[PDB]
DNA sequence: ATGATGACGCT
DNA sequence: AGCGTCAT
């Protein structure tokens, strides 16, 4: 009882932009606003590959990874914006710059952890402490939570969505203990007030809408965020966890969407996260390892300790291109020309990064894929990154990979290359 | 023939 | 170091 920790020590939010690359293109081009529309890369192969989809287009069944020619069969009026192409490859600069707009606004509120191009975790524990003291001891109005859902409410003894949202919010607020500055539910509620402010600032200052989750840890905040996307935020309290997890497929929890989650399901013969509570910690560690077993034992009870790391900037800067099917690179000079294209984009990004962020990368990682292999990378080699010079980086990358060539000729490359990747890593202050 | 990314764990 | 998992 008195000594069982409940994982309620922190307030953590996750903010995730709604259909992010689409909103970037819709801000730029008002003709795309409030329309079914998608962002595509490489127009020549089947209209291009879809990498982002507006909610109007999702209603027709358009998804990521669809070819645009195929998406047009579901949604004949679908509008498209194409990713910029530079040096024969997709160039994601516009979306990285738009990401920086959002991450700089979030950082005014709390130190962030950049988790992807369009999301960040926030540890609001300290901001909440300070807002609680400024708040005297006065009630939190529903008006301060105009886009907040309380997961699991309403419950107990309306037929539209907004009606239900408010009924649940009313039940929550009506039962809150405001005189107790250490109540975790009160802390989450104040965290949600702050996230409303944060989301209003992002939309005001950028034009972009987003969703968010507010809970006691990263996994629950991430799960919470997706429950009422788009343009809404969701509070998942500790008390909401048993019911929420009772029908929650294991693969929906972050880090369990792959082979480990499949093995949890297969080895234990279960489907839902809540069902994990019936195993001892030792039993879970016996199947999945010490670290995973302890993580699962705590996570299925809503408890997780992974900190919000103070990191706003990516740790690596990389440039990648595939060469699928018949386009696989088969000669030495093809290989050199494309390494050079990659290296030129990398230099551009590295130089900008050194001026903006006062650091330099010191290691260059070169990765390739061979036709016939199975995996994301076939082979990775590093060397020193001592100069931001594209001809030197590309010459160096060739040097460290040039013996992967099984060909007995000089001018040919075998087995042909289906992917090249350059990645700058190991940053030092500058 | 989705692709272009990016963090982090195991060894 | 170099490989693999998981993720957007
Ligand atoms: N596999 C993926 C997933 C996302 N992305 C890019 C495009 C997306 O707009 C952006 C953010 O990914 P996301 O958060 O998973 N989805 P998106 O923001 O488009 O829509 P929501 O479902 O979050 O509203 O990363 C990508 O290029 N490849
Ligand atoms: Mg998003
Ligand atoms: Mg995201």
């Amino acid at each position: 009882g008195p000594h069982m920790a409940t994982g309620q020590d922190r307030v953590v939010a996750l903010v995730d932009m709604d259909c992010f690359f689409v909103q970037v293109e819709q801000r730029q081009n008002p003709h795309l606003r409030n329309k079914p529309c998608a962002v595509v890369q490489y127009k020549s192969w089947k209209g291009g590959g879809i990498i982002a989809v507006s909610y109007e287009a999702r209603a027709f069944g358009v998804t990521r990874s669809m070819w645009a020619d195929d998406a047009k069969k579901l949604c004949p009026d679908l509008l498209l914006a194409q990713v910029r192409e530079s040096r024969g490859k997709a160039n994601l600069t516009k979306y990285r710059e738009a990401s920086v707009e959002v991450m700089e606004i979030m950082s005014r509120f709390a130190v962030i952890e950049r988790a992807s191009i369009d999301e960040a975790y926030v540890d609001l524990t300290s901001a909440v402490q300070e807002r609680l003291q400024k708040l005297q001891g006065q009630p939190i109005s529903a008006d301060l939570l105009p886009s907040t859902y309380i997961e699991g409410l309403p419950q107990g003894p309306t037929v539209q969505k907004e009606g239900m949202r408010k009924q649940g919010l009313f039940q929550w607020l009506d039962s809150l203990q405001i005189d107790n500055l250490t109540s975790p539910d009160l802390q989450l509620t104040v965290g949600a007030v702050i996230v409303e402010e944060m989301r209003a600032a992002i939309e005001r200052e950028t034009g972009f809408q987003c969703s968010a989750g507010i809970s006691h840890n990263k996994v629950l905040a991430k799960l919470a965020c997706g429950l009422n996307k788009p343009n809404r935020q969701t509070l998942v309290s500790h008390g909401s966890v048993p019911q929420l997890f009772s029908q929650m497929p294991i693969r929906k929890i972050r880090s369990l969407g792959g082979k480990l989650g499949a093995s949890v399901i297969e080895i234990l013969g279960i489907e839902y996260m809540g069902e994990l509570t019936q195993f001892t910690e030792s039993q879970l560690q016996s199947h999945f390892g010490e670290k995973n077993g302890s993580w699962l034992y705590a996570m299925c009870r809503g408890i997780e300790h992974d900190p919000v790391k103070p990191r706003q900037l990516p740790k690596t800067i990389g440039c990648s291109k595939n060469f699928p099917g018949k386009t696989a690179l088969a000669t030495r000079e093809q290989v050199q020309w494309w390494l050079l294209q990659l290296a030129q984009e990398l230099e551009e990004r590295l130089t900008k990064d050194r001026n903006d962020n006062d650091r330099v990368a010191t290691q260059l990682v070169v990765s390739i894929r061979v036709q016939g292999d199975k995996r994301l990378s076939s082979l990775r080699r590093c060397c020193a990154l001592t100069r931001y010079d594209a001809h030197k980086m590309s010459h160096d990358a060739f040097t460290v990979i040039k013996n992967c060539n099984t060909s007995g000729i000089q001018t040919e490359w075998s087995p042909p290359l289906t992917m090249l990747f350059l990645c700058a890593t190991k940053f030092s202050a500058s």
